[PDB]
């Protein structure tokens, strides 16, 4: 999966047409390690559907600030390149596909 930065921020996810969550992570994060996985499961299944990417907490430091983000991991959907929806914490498989779906 991609990492972005906020450099990246403005082509990658507001100009850019298609749907993306952007999954806010850090280095001292167990809870961050355990949901990659499932994150990275999610991505493999929803290909071509919605784009997934990791911005570290270190190189995403404007973007967090801005979408007032906090919570690690977070999980944050855009969609025609505005915020649908923020997620504060971790997330299995079944209630990590049921947010996206209601969301889009």
């Amino acid at each position: 999966l991609r990492s972005l930065s906020d450099s990246d921020f403005q082509l990658e996810v507001r100009q850019h047409p298609d749907p993306i969550i952007i999954m806010f992570t850090g280095s001292w994060c167990q809870p961050c390690k355990k949901m990659k996985p499932t994150f990275e499961e999610m991505a493999s299944q929803m290909e071509g559907d919605i784009r997934f990417a990791y911005m570290d907490a270190e190189d995403a430091e404007k973007t967090m600030a801005e979408l007032n983000i906090r919570t690690l991991p977070s999980l944050a959907l855009f969609v025609d390149g505005m915020i649908r929806e923020v997620f504060s914490g971790t997330m299995n498989k079944s209630d990590l596909r049921y947010w996206i779906n209601n969301n889009i």
